[PDB]
Formats: structure tokens, sequence, C-alpha cells
């Protein structure tokens, strides 16, 4: 962890080249992600930008304060920052296999993830969330776009800008993933569990949480329909796998179903989610 010149980051990203492969790797609510090389190391550079006011500086310090000295197997690693130039920048260890969202959608012609790799990714993500909840942190934006994958497809939770240590007026997050109480402005770790429930649906189905062109448009409505015997999980299992067995899929769905209880107090805690995912692969 150290301070970077805005001009070093500007330089190694080809003046923040917004063309894909180019240097642009992705885009979120709070900025663009660029590929760069500093200190003999390939890095991800998030240039923060707005909705969000000067609150983007508050998410900048929030993430630095939370991640500056954090090391977990299943959390992304912050290498440093830049605040000496035009825009706020965060520099991370490069995740060569990008986001779970992008790998589930097979963006850029990447091969589909096997059920084996999907099970390991779910366990890792839950281990990442468990670490945060143990340290009395709430993520507030758990989704497939915020689960990154390293050179061994190890799951790394990312984007701690909205993380906290309760009601609020400023309601923020991705609505396709957000628990009902989180939409009303509640801040609780139980909201993170609900969101993880949706990530598990993405993993089982390979479908995005929201699709404008889909009936139904929200993936958590497909879950509701399965529970009302209007559909079966078997009909929605991702066709792009050869190694998926009914038992382990149905076991993961069971975890996702428990996570997606609309009443927060009925949902399992992260420790219970971890255990049920372990018994899935045993
Ligand atoms: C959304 O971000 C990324 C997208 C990417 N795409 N790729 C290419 C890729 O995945 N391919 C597969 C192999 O074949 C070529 C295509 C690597 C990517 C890496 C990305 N992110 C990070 O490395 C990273 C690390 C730490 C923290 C963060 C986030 O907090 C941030 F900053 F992005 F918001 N991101």
């Amino acid at each position: 962890f150290h301070s970077f010149s805005f001009y070093e980051l500007k330089n190694v990203t080809n003046n923040f080249d917004e063309r894909p492969i180019g240097n642009k790797m992705g885009e979120g609510g709070f900025g663009v992600v660029y590929k760069g090389y500093v200190n003999n190391t390939t890095v991800a550079v998030k240039k923060l930008a707005a909705i969000t006011t000067e609150e983007l500086k508050q998410q900048f310090d929030q993430e630095i304060k939370v991640m500056a000295k954090c090391q977990h197997e299943n959390l992304v690693e912050l290498l440093g920052f830049s605040s000496d130039g035009d825009d706020l920048c965060l520099v991370y260890v490069y995740m060569p296999n990008g986001s779970l969202l992008d790998r589930l959608s097979c963006l850029d012609g990447t091969p589909p993830l096997s059920w084996h790799m999907r099970c390991k990714i779910a366990q890792g993500a839950a281990n990442g969330i468990n670490f945060l909840h143990e340290n009395h942190h709430i993520h507030r934006d758990i989704k497939s776009a915020n689960i990154l994958l390293d050179e061994a497809f190890t799951a790394k939770i990312s984007d701690f800008g909205l993380a906290r240590a309760v009601m609020t007026s400023r309601i923020v997050g991705t609505t396709a993933y957000m628990a009902p109480e989180a939409l009303r402005g509640e801040i609780t770790p139980k909201s993170d569990i609900y969101s993880f429930g949706v990530v598990l649906l993405e993993i089982i189905t390979g479908l995005p949480a929201v699709d404008e062109h889909r009936e139904p448009q929200l993936l958590l409505d497909i879950a509701a329909a399965i529970e009302d015997e209007e559909k079966t999980i078997e009909d929605y299992i991702d066709k792009k796998m050869n190694d998926a067995d009914s038992t382990s899929v149905e076991a993961m769905y069971s975890v996702a179903s428990q996570c997606l209880h609309e009443k927060k107090n009925k949902r399992p805690d992260i420790k219970k989610v971890q255990q049920l995912l372990q018994e899935m692969t045993a």
C-alpha cells in the first residue's frame, strides 16, 4: 500500500483509454476500471466518477480505511490510491478472469464455468462475506459484478465503497439484488445474505439478475415461481455445463431459497450458508 501520482496511473492506462481490448475492462455506478502496469505488476485502476455528489470522496476514504491493511483469501487487494490530480483513483492486484457476471455470460468468448468451478466460487464468495460479517462489516452491494476471479478462479469480493460497521435515508445498491428491507433503507448483514441468494441463482441458471427482454425480468421472481410449483429448478439449470448433478444443484438452490426469505430474521446467517455449501461438496 502506497500513494501514486495521478500522472503515473494516467500514463500506464494509455491516458485512461476508454476503448476495450484499449484499456477499459469494465464500468460501475462509481467509475470505470482500467488495466495498467506499475511496480513490475499488472494492476486494475478504478477512476471514480458520478446520483453521487461529492459523496464519491466519502466512498474513496471508506474503501481505503476498510481495505488499506486487509488480507483475506477471498477479498480483493488494494495496492494504493491517487488524490493528487483530476480524478480519485484506487489501484488493485489485477484479477485476470474478471467478474463472475462476465464469466457466467461467457463475455469475450470465454468457456462456460463447470459446476465444479461454480461450487468452489460460491464457497469462496461466502468465505469472503463471512470474514466481513465477523469483523462487523456490511457490504451493501453483493452481486456477480463485485465477485472477481484470480488466475485460479478463486472468488474475491470487491467494491467496499458502501461498506458499513440501523436505518438510512440515502438508499444505495443494485435493485435487482437488494433485499426488501435494504430498499426501505435498513442497513443489516441479513441484506448481504439475500443478495448472495441472488448470486447463487445466477450461478445455477447462468442468467443475469435483471434482463429487460426476459419474462420474468428479475431472477428472484423465477425463484418465487419455482416455490409456487409454476416452474422447476431443473428447467432453469444452466445448459452450458456437462458436470452438473441434480442433488448438488438442488442443495445449492435450497441455500439460495433460504437466503431469499423476504423476512430478514428467517434467513440463515453467513456461517450457516458456509456450512450448507460445504455439505453440498461432501
Ligand atoms: C470489472 O473489472 C475487471 C474486468 C476484467 N476483465 N478482465 C479480462 C477477462 O476477464 N478476460 C478473461 C481472460 O481472457 C480475457 C478476458 C480482467 C478484468 C479485471 C477486472 N477487475 C480487477 O482486476 C479488479 C481488481 C480489484 C478490484 C476491482 C474492482 O473493485 C474495480 F476496481 F474493478 F471496481 N477490480
